[PDB]
RNA sequence: GAUGAGACGCGUUUUAGAGCUAGAAAUAGCAAGUUAAAAUAAGGCUAGUCCGUUAUCAACUUGAAAAAGUGGCACCGAGUCGGUGCUU
DNA sequence: TTGTACTGTAGCG
DNA sequence: TACAGTACAA
C-alpha cells in the first residue's frame, strides 16, 4: 500500500524514484493517448528529469541599462535639436533631416549626399579647414568672430553626446589638476609631521618629472636627483611611490599620525593622474582637450608619412601588407579593418626591431603613444567638466550674435549636466515593473524642470524601502550596514570571545580590551595586546594566546571614521547618540549624491556643525551587513534576560559565540527565531528566495511530486528524502503542500515525514559496498542517485536487499526525460554583419533592407511547427503538397501567435491545414525505426536521444579501471581493487563492442566507429589508466545531447552532426509528461 | 550570495570625407587614411526621457484567461520494457 | 536545382 | 553548438 519517494535536485537535472517497504520499484501499465497501435506500456516508477539551466537576470539588467542610456542619449540630442530648431531651421531648412537621413545609401536618400552643407565644395572646404571634430571644438573656443551656426550645432551635439563621466564631483580646478600645489601640501603636512629636518621644497615640474616622460619607478630617481637630500628608500622616496602606486617599505621607514601623509600621497597620486590624462595639461590655456586631440593628430600625421617613407625606402617588401592589404594588422588593417591599437604595435614590433633606425619612433610604441586615435577605449576617464567648460565657453563666446544662446544657455548646460540621481529610478507613470518614483505634477519631465515634478522625498523614502535587504536570521527584520558601528561592534565581541589566554576572557577583561586597544587603533595583533594589557595592567610577564594568531580579522573602522570627522569621543561612547549615529551611517550607505544626503544630515544641525558637516558631506560607505538590530541587541533570552550581544560581553567561565547561541537549544533564542522565521502554487513560487540555477530545481521537483501523487491514485507517500541560500528552502514547500491537516491539541499532523539527507553519507554508501558511478556514460545516475537517497532515508528511520539493490542499479529501462522549451532571449547573434545579396541577412531596421545596409544572422527559434500545405514550385507551376518543420524565431513568435493562417501564407504555404498545425519546441522526441530516438534540438537539426544503458558489473569495472592508485583508503583494499579489476580485463574488449552495437543502432556514425575501432586495435598494448581513461571518453559518442568532438590517446574524432529533420516527418512524436509516465504518441506518417 | 538604480568609454553597421596616372583590361603603380552623422535588440501603446533577452511553458477536455479535470491491479521475467492472470 | 560535408562563426570594461 | 559559408554528389 504506502510507498516512499526519493529526489536529487541538481541545477540542471531533478532525480526521482519510488520505492516499497521491500525497497522495490514497482511497475505498471501506462494508458497512452494518441492515434498509434500501442494503448498501455509498462514503465517503470524510476526516473531523471533533465533541463536547461536557469539563468540569473543579471544580462537582461545590462541589456536593459544599456537600452536606457541609448535612449537619454537620444533624447539629450533631441532637446538640443529642439533648442536649435526655431533659429537654426531658418539658418537651413533641411539640416536636421540630413542628419537623420545620414545613413542612407543616396536612392534611399531624399535630399542631398552631403549631411552638413549639402553641396560638396562647402564639405570639402569644411574637410580640409577641421580634419577632425576637435579642431572646430578648438576654433569655436577660440574664435571671437561670427560662426556657422550648424557647426555650432555639431560641436554642442558632438559634446552633449559624448560628455564625458562624473566619477569627480563639483568643479575641476588647479588645486586638483596641477601636481605641484598638492605636493606642496604633501611636503607641508611632512614638515609639520617631524620639524626635525625636515625637506621643505616649491612645486614640481610634473609634466616631465612624475608624468608618463618620467612615471612610476623613475620618479623615483627623476624627483629625487633635483631634491639630493632625500631619497628614494627613504620616506620622501615611500610617499612618491605611494604617489605612483607602489607599495615601498612602511616598516623600514618608521599610528593614524602618518594617515594624513598617506591620504595626501594619494591625492598627489590622483592629481598626476588627471595630468596625465591629458597631453597639452597645463601648456596652453585654451580648450585643453581640444588641443589634446589636435596635437595628437599633427603628431600622427608627421609620425605616418616617416613610417611609410622608411618602410618604402628600406624594405618595400610587405609594403602593401603593411598599407593597402587591410587584412594582416598592417597599418590599414588598423584603420580600415578590425585590428585593435595593440594588435596594430605587436604586429610591426617585431617588424621595427628587424628594420634600422627605428629607435625614434618605437619608443612612442613603448610608450603607447604612436599613431593613436581620437576616439579610444582610453578616453573613459575624461571628465564632464572639461566638455562643460568647453560648451559654457563656446555659448560664451557666441552669446552676443545668437539672442537665443542667451536664452537658452543654462539650458544646454543642463541638458550637459543633468543627472538622473542614484535613488530616482526610471521617470514612469507606473507602467514599470521597476520604477518607484512618486510625482508631485503629470507633466512631461526635462532636465530644466526635473527639481519641481518629482517629489524628491517620497521617492528618496519608497527608494529607503526598497533597497533595504532584510537578515537571514529573521526574513522580517531589516539589516544593519556592514559599515555600521553595531555590526563592527558585533564581529569584534563574536571574535573576541572565542580567545582562551595562559599565563576564557571575562567581561571586564573584554571591555578593557576594547577600550584601551579596539577604540584607540585600527589593526590590533596580539603583540600589541601582550605588551600594552596584559603587561601594563594584568601585570602579566608570559601570555600565550591561542584564540587568534596574529591579528584581529574585525576591526572598529566606523567608529575611527566618526571620531575623525567629530572629535567630540565621549559623544561617540554615549549609549543615547547610538541611533542618531546609526541614521547617519544609513544614510550614507543608501545614498550617493550630494542633494538628499544633504537634506536627510541637516536635520543634526543642532548637535554639531560647520566643520564637521563640511567634512562628513564628502564620506560614503557601501555594502550591506548580515544581520539587523532586532536580533543583535532586539530580542531577549526569558530566564537570563540577554540577547545576542549582552551574552557576547559577558557569559561566565565559558563563552558562547553567535552561532552556538542560535545552536543552543537551551535558551529561547531558537525558539524565538523559529516561530518569527516563518513568512495557487504559482502564487506561491512568485515571493521565493535563492539563485535561479536552483530555484528551477525547486519549482520542478514539487511539479515532479504533483505528478507522482496524481498518478499514484492520489495517495500519499509515508516519507519523501531530500538532498542536501536554499538551506531550509530544500523541506520548506513540500512539508507545507504534503501536511495540510492539523487539529486542536497536535499543531500539525505529520502524515508525509520529510527526511533531509547528506551527500556524504550516499557518496560513502556508494564507496563501500561496489554500488558506484560516472557521469559519462549515461543520465541513469541522477535516478540511481535519488533511488539511493530512499533506500538510506527509510532505512534510517526505520532503524535480500543487497540483491534487490543490484538488479535495480542494473535495470535498463529508467524513465530519462529532457524538458521541452520554447526559447527565449535575443533573437539573434549581435554582430552586425556587412552588406551582402543574400537573403539570409536579418534586417536592422523595418526600411532597411539588409542587401545595402547589412544585419544581424544566427536567429535563434523559439519552436518548431510541423506545416502540411501546397507549395508553389516549378517555372510551369502546379501545387505539390508537402510535410515539412518550419522554425518559429523568437522575433517572429508574437506575429505568428496573432495569425498562425496569415503567417504561413506570408511564407509560401497556401491551402494549409488549420488543425493539424503542432507546436514543436526544443526537445521535442521523436521515435524511429529499431528504437531509434531522436530529440528536435531546431527546425534544421535534430540530437541524440537514446539511452546506453550499460549493465553495472562493467560500470563497477570502469570505475575500478579508473583512479587506479588514488583511493586513499587501505593497502588490502586498493590492491585488492587492483587484482578484481585485472581479472575482469576482457571486459574492454566486450564493452567496446557494446558501444559499437548500440552506435550501430541507434547513432549510425560508422565513419566514427570505424575511427574509433581502429584507433583502439593500434592502442590496445596500453596500461589500464589512460585507456580507461580515453574509453571514458568515448561515451561521448553514445550520450544524449549534441554531438560533441571527443577525442582518444592522440586522434581527435570530429562530431558527426544531425542537420536533417526530414527523417522526423515520417516519426512516431512522444508528448512525455515531466515524469515521463504518461505518453501522448502521434503517429506523423498517418498525417498529410 | 540573490535583486534594483544611474553613468561613461570602446566596438559594429551604412553613408559623407571629390582619389591621381597608365590604361581595349582582367588590372598595374602612386597618393590617401586618425573624423562625423544614424542605429544598437525588429518594435509595442496605457505615448512614459516607459516597456521589450530574467522567470514561466508535455498532450487532450472545459474555461477570455486565471485555473480545474483528464490514464486499473497482482505475479513472472528483462536491451530502453515484455509476457501471464483477474477486473469493469 | 537540391541535399550533404567540412570548417568557421560567436560584441566588453 | 546552432547556424553560415564554401564546396561538391545527384
Amino acid at each position: 500500500k504506502k510507498y516512499s519517494i526519493g529526489l536529487d535536485i541538481g541545477t540542471n537535472s531533478v532525480g526521482w524514484a519510488v520505492i516499497t517497504d521491500e525497497y522495490k520499484v514497482p511497475s505498471k501499465k501506462f494508458k497512452v493517448l494518441g492515434n498509434t497501435d500501442r494503448h498501455s506500456i509498462k514503465k517503470n516508477l524510476i526516473g531523471a528529469l533533465l533541463f536547461d539551466s536557469g539563468e540569473t537576470a543579471e544580462r537582461t539588467r545590462l541589456k536593459r541599462t544599456a537600452r536606457r542610456r541609448y535612449t537619454r542619449r537620444k533624447n539629450r540630442i533631441c532637446y538640443l535639436q529642439e533648442i536649435f530648431s526655431n533659429e537654426m531651421a531658418k539658418v537651413d531648412d533641411s539640416f536636421f533631416h540630413r542628419l537623420e537621413e545620414s545613413f542612407l545609401v543616396e536612392e534611399d536618400k531624399k535630399h542631398e549626399r552631403h549631411p552638413i552643407f549639402g553641396n560638396i565644395v562647402d564639405e570639402v572646404a569644411y574637410h580640409e579647414k577641421y580634419p577632425t571634430i576637435y579642431h572646430l571644438r578648438k576654433k569655436l573656443v577660440d574664435s571671437t568672430d561670427k560662426a556657422d551656426l550648424r557647426l555650432i550645432y555639431l560641436a554642442l551635439a558632438h559634446m552633449i553626446k559624448f560628455r564625458g563621466h562624473f566619477l569627480i564631483e563639483g568643479d575641476l580646478n588647479p588645486d586638483n589638476s596641477d601636481v605641484d600645489k598638492l605636493f606642496i601640501q604633501l611636503v607641508q603636512t611632512y614638515n609639520q609631521l617631524f620639524e626635525e629636518n625636515p625637506i621643505n621644497a616649491s612645486g614640481v615640474d610634473a609634466k616631465a618629472i612624475l608624468s608618463a616622460r618620467l612615471s612610476k619607478s623613475r620618479r623615483l630617481e627623476n624627483l629625487i636627483a633635483q631634491l639630493p637630500g632625500e631619497k628614494k628608500n627613504g620616506l620622501f622616496g615611500n610617499l612618491i611611490a605611494l604617489s605612483l602606486g607602489l607599495t615601498p617599505n612602511f616598516k623600514s621607514n618608521f599610528g593614524d599620525q602618518y594617515a594624513d601623509l598617506f591620504l595626501a600621497a594619494k591625492n598627489l597620486s590622483d592629481a598626476i593622474l588627471l595630468s596625465d590624462i591629458l597631453r597639452v595639461n597645463t601648456e596652453i590655456t585654451k580648450a585643453p582637450l581640444s588641443a589634446s586631440m589636435i596635437k595628437r593628430y599633427d603628431e600622427h600625421h608627421q609620425d605616418l608619412t616617416l613610417l611609410k617613407a622608411l618602410v618604402r625606402q628600406q624594405l618595400p617588401e610587405k609594403y602593401k601588407e603593411i598599407f593597402f592589404d587591410q587584412s594582416k594588422n598592417g597599418y590599414a588593417g588598423y584603420i580600415d579593418g578590425g585590428a585593435s591599437q595593440e594588435e596594430f604595435y605587436k604586429f610591426i614590433k617585431p617588424i621595427l626591431e628587424k628594420m634600422d633606425g627605428t629607435e625614434e619612433l618605437l619608443v612612442k610604441l613603448n610608450r603607447e603613444d604612436l599613431l593613436r586615435k581620437q576616439r579610444t577605449f582610453d578616453n573613459g576617464s575624461i571628465p564632464h567638466q572639461i566638455h562643460l567648460g568647453e560648451l559654457h565657453a563656446i555659448l560664451r563666446r557666441q552669446e552676443d550674435f545668437y539672442p537665443f544662446l542667451k536664452d537658452n544657455r543654462e539650458k544646454i548646460e543642463k541638458i550637459l549636466t543633468f543627472r538622473i540621481p542614484y535613488y530616482v529610478g526610471p521617470l514612469a507613470r507606473g507602467n514599470s515593473r521597476f520604477a518607484w518614483m512618486t510625482r508631485k505634477s503629470e507633466e512631461t519631465i526635462t532636465p530644466w524642470n526635473f527639481e519641481e515634478v518629482v517629489d524628491k522625498g517620497a521617492s528618496a523614502q519608497s527608494f529607503i524601502e526598497r533597497m533595504t535587504n532584510f537578515d537571514k536570521n529573521l526574513p522580517n527584520e531589516k539589516v544593519l550596514p556592514k559599515h555600521s558601528l553595531l555590526y563592527e561592534y558585533f564581529t569584534v565581541y563574536n571574535e573576541l570571545t572565542k580567545v582562551k589566554y595562559v599565563t576564557f576572557l571575562s567581561g571586564e577583561q573584554k571591555k578593557a580590551i576594547v577600550d584601551l586597544l579596539f577604540k584607540t587603533n585600527r589593526k590590533v595583533t596580539v603583540k600589541q595586546l601582550k605588551e600594552d594589557y596584559f603587561k601594563k595592567i594584568e601585570c602579566f610577564d608570559s601570555v600565550e594566546i591561542s584564540g587568534v594568531e596574529d591579528r584581529f580579522n574585525a576591526s572598529l573602522g566606523t567608529y575611527h571614521d566618526l571620531l575623525k570627522i567629530i572629535k567630540d569621543k565621549d559623544f561617540l561612547d554615549n549609549e543615547e547618540n547610538e541611533d542618531i549615529l546609526e541614521d547617519i551611517v544609513l544614510t550614507l550607505t543608501l545614498f550617493e549624491d550630494r542633494e538628499m544626503i544633504e537634506e536627510r544630515l541637516k536635520t543634526y544641525a543642532h548637535l554639531f556643525d560647520d566643520k564637521v558637516m563640511k567634512q562628513l558631506k564628502r564620506r560614503r560607505y557601501t555594502g550591506w551587513g548580515r544581520l539587523s538590530r532586532k536580533l543583535i541587541n532586539g530580542i531577549r533570552d526569558k530566564q537570563s534576560g540577554k540577547t545576542i550581544l549582552d551574552f557576547l560581553k559577558s557569559d561566565g567561565f565559558a563563552n558562547r559565540n553567535f552561532m552556538q547561541l542560535i545552536h543552543d537549544d537551551s535558551l529561547t533564542f531558537k525558539e524565538d527565531i523559529q516561530k518569527a522565521q516563518v513568512s495557487s502554487l504559482h502564487e506561491h513560487i512568485a515571493n521565493l528566495a535563492g539563485s535561479p540555477a536552483i530555484k528551477k530545481g525547486i519549482l520542478q521537483t514539487v511539479k515532479v511530486v504533483d505528478e507522482l501523487v496524481k498518478v499514484m491514485g492520489r495517495h500519499k507517500p509515508e516519507n519523501i528524502v531530500i538532498e542536501m541560500q536554499i538551506t531550509k528552502h530544500v523541506a520548506q514547500i513540500l512539508d507545507s503542500r504534503m501536511n495540510t491537516k492539523y487539529d486542536e491539541n497536535d499543531k500539525l499532523i505529520r502524515e508525509v515525514k520529510v527526511i533531509t539527507l547528506k551527500s556524504k553519507l550516499v557518496s560513502d554508501f556508494r564507496k563501500d559496498f561496489q554500488f558506484y558511478k560516472v557521469r559519462e556514460i549515461n543520465n541513469y545516475h541522477h535516478a540511481h542517485d535519488a533511488y539511493l537517497n530512499a533506500v538510506v532515508g527509510t532505512a534510517l528511520i526505520k532503524k535480500r536487499d543487497f540483491a534487490t539493490v543490484r538488479k535495480v542499479l542494473s535495470m535498463p529501462q529508467v524513465n530519462i526525460v529532457k524538458k521541452t522549451e520554447v526559447q527565449t532571449g535575443g533573437f539573434s547573434k549581435e554582430s552586425i554583419r556587412p552588406k551582402r545579396n543574400s537573403d539570409k541577412l536579418i534586417a536592422r531596421k523595418k526600411d532597411w533592407d539588409p542587401k545595402k545596409y547589412g544585419g544581424f544572422l544566427w536567429p535563434t527559434v523559439a519552436y518548431s511547427v510541423l506545416v502540411v500545405a501546397k507549395v508553389e514550385k516549378g517555372k510551369s507551376k502546379k501545387l505539390k503538397s508537402v510535410k515539412e518543420l518550419l522554425g518559429i524565431t523568437i522575433m517572429e513568435r508574437s506575429s505568428f501567435e496573432k495569425n498562425p493562417i496569415d503567417f504561413l501564407e506570408a511564407k509560401g504555404y497556401k491551402e494549409v491545414k488549420k488543425d493539424l498545425i503542432i507546436k514543436l519546441p526544443k526537445y521535442s522526441l521523436f521515435e524511429l525505426e529499431n528504437g531509434r530516438k531522436r530529440m528536435l534540438a531546431s527546425a534544421k537539426q535534430l540530437q541524440k536521444g537514446n539511452e546506453l544503458a550499460l549493465p553495472s558489473k562493467y560500470v563497477n569495472f570502469l570505475y575500478l579501471a579508473s583512479h587506479y592508485e588514488k583511493l586513499k583508503g587501505s593497502p588490502e583494499d586498493n590492491e585488492q581493487k587492483q587484482l578484481f579489476v585485472e581479472q575482469h580485463k576482457h571486459y574492454l574488449d566486450e564493452i567496446i563492442e557494446q558501444i559499437s552495437e548500440f552506435s550501430k543502432r541507434v547513432i549510425l556514425a560508422d565513419a566514427n566507429l570505424d575511427k574509433v575501432l581502429s584507433a583502439y586495435n593500434k592502442h590496445r598494448d596500453k596500461p589500464i589508466r589512460e585507456q580507461a581513461e580515453n574509453i571514458i571518453h568515448l561515451f561521448t559518442l553514445t550520450r544524449l545531447g549534441a554531438p560533441r568532438a571527443f577525442k582518444y590517446f592522440d586522434t581527435t574524432i570530429d562530431p558527426k552532426q544531425y542537420r536533417s529533420t526530414k527523417e522526423v516527418l515520417d516519426a512516431t512524436l512522444i508528448h512525455q509528461s515531466i515524469t515521463g509516465l504518461y505518453e501522448t504518441r502521434i503517429d506523423l506518417s498517418q498525417l498529410g
